[PDB]
């Protein structure tokens, strides 16, 4: 078991670039390969998601070049869906929006693919997803558990009229509203119920405009595709800088700031997750928006008792963070932590307790009361990118702290740590 030991910060402030958007990384990437033309993408992620999406497409025949930094890509568009038979296996990871976005996609035409990935992935539904493609036609077999992946897709989506619910992961309607533009007959969408992480359905909306393709949304509650398009390279195109990998930088100065500029995203970005910053405003830090940058200055840190079922990922940040605020911090409406990339409720109630907080796990909420003072912990991390993400911030305080399999940050940052270091200051 590899760890890192991270030494109490003084002080942070600085300036990060920020890494590629990983949700708009891999959206650009698919409508990318299957647009009309040449598509150039610079400040892409360079990560364990996208390396797999990228994966994904040279097995489906796609041709692309990469930058050194693997930042600046070029890909040659296919003109059109995707194809490969004989049961081609596509191995992807636990890279969520990739299984989600490709289970969708390979459904146009005829194919025969196999999507996979590790266990977990195994493990992370994609039931609701798969009822709505079958109602529109495709042919979708479960190799394993029912609901979830691996999945042996021999395609069929045709349209027509496809109920989806939205209750547990947008990323299912993501994945059909980016497909059924593509599909032979016009595509009615309507929405079970519910939607969670509704944000995300606006970044899918604005790619597929830049990708040339724009749809009838009703109020989210249903959205009508005209079917028998093409999407178009929209020739150059700036990834935006990740905002929930910002969320820890910017939570970093709240703590124990100092000033931290994260650039690369501003206040015209698409992602939601910049709404991040409106919390630690709402804690009693100070925020700077510009065209592209957000910053943090410490103010102080005040308990906050919100629903945030909008900034999913990023409201991990504001557990841990919760450890340095007066009171006691409760986040609602964030059930479908459960179902991620390990079950986030559990473990980060877990992880806290082991630095002090006196934690109740509610079945969809988090309340957190902080203790008088921190103490030491090996944290385990479940292959979670955003445990040891958070946890970094426990050493923003006077005791060090160990996060078990540091690499595990690789999934949509790998430069995290040093990217935090640069950021720390002794004095
Ligand atoms: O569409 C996307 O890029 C994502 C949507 C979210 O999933 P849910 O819709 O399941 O909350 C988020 O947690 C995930 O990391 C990325």
């Amino acid at each position: 078991m590899e760890s890192l030991t991270l030494q109490p910060i003084a002080r942070v402030d600085g300036t990060i670039n920020l890494p590629g958007s990983k949700s708009v990384s891999n959206r650009a990437l698919l409508l990318a390969a299957l647009a009309h033309g040449k598509t150039v993408l610079t400040n892409l992620l360079d990560s364990d998601d996208v390396r797999h999406m990228l994966n994904a497409l040279t097995a489906l025949g796609v041709s692309y070049t990469l930058s050194a930094d693997r930042t600046r890509c070029e890909i040659i568009g296919n003109g059109g869906p995707l194809h490969a038979e004989g049961a081609l296996e596509l191995f992807l990871g636990n890279a969520g929006t990739a299984m989600r976005l490709l289970a969708a996609a390979l459904c146009l035409g005829s194919n025969d693919i196999v999507l996979t990935g590790e266990p977990r992935m195994k493990e992370r539904p994609i039931g609701h997803l798969v009822d709505a493609l079958r109602l529109g036609g495709a042919k979708i077999t479960y190799l394993e558990q029912e609901n979830y992946p691996p999945l042996r897709l021999q395609g069929g989506f045709t349209g027509g009229n496809v109920d989806v619910d939205g209750s547990v992961s947008s990323q299912f309607l993501t994945a059909l509203l980016m497909t059924a533009p593509l599909a032979p007959e016009d595509t009615v969408i309507r929405i079970k119920g519910d939607l969670v992480s509704k944000p995300y359905i606006d970044i899918t909306l604005n790619l597929m405009k830049t990708f040339g393709v724009e749809i009838e949304n009703q109020h989210y509650q249903q959205f009508v595709v005209k079917g028998g398009q093409s999407y178009q390279s929209p020739g150059t195109y700036l990834v935006e800088g990740d905002a929930s990998s910002a969320s820890y930088f910017l939570a970093a100065a709240a703590i124990k700031g100092g000033t931290v500029k994260v650039t690369g995203i501003g206040r015209n970005s698409m992602q939601g997750d910049i709404r991040f910053a409106d919390v630690l405003e709402k804690m009693g830090a100070t925020i700077c928006w510009g065209d592209d940058y957000i910053s943090c200055t410490r103010g102080e840190l005040n308990a906050i008792d919100m629903d945030m079922n909008h900034i999913p990922d990023a409201a991990m940040t504001i557990a841990t963070a919760a450890l340095f605020a007066k009171g006691t911090t409760t986040l609602r409406n964030i059930y479908n932590w459960r179902v991620k990339e390990t079950d986030r409720l559990f473990a980060m109630a877990t992880e806290l307790r082991k630095v002090g907080a006196e934690v109740e796990e509610g079945h969809d909420y988090i309340r957190i009361t902080p203790p008088e003072k921190l103490n030491f912990a090996e944290i385990a991390t479940y292959n979670d990118h955003r445990m040891a993400m958070c946890f970094s911030l426990v050493a923003l305080s006077d005791t060090p702290v160990t996060i078990l399999d540091p690499k595990c940050t690789a999934k949509t940052f790998p430069d995290y740590f040093e990217q935090l270091a640069r950021i720390s200051q002794a004095a």
